[PDB]
């Protein structure tokens, strides 16, 4: 209800070796956000399309 925890989430880079641009809802913003992921170590909150993000995170 609200809210999916997953939302609450930290923008997490990873420490990857690879560059992969993802997005992810900026909690604070309230709004969905780009960051780098970088393919190794991340965390959960990885949405790949816009939507996606607007769509599990706004819609509450």
């Amino acid at each position: 209800k609200d809210r999916p925890s997953l939302c609450d989430l930290p923008a997490d880079s990873g420490s990857g070796t690879k560059a992969e641009k993802r997005i992810y809802y900026n909690s604070a913003r309230k709004q969905c956000l780009r960051f780098d992921y970088t393919g190794q170590g991340g965390n959960e909150n990885n949405f790949r399309r816009t939507y996606d993000c607007q769509r599990t995170c706004l819609y509450t």
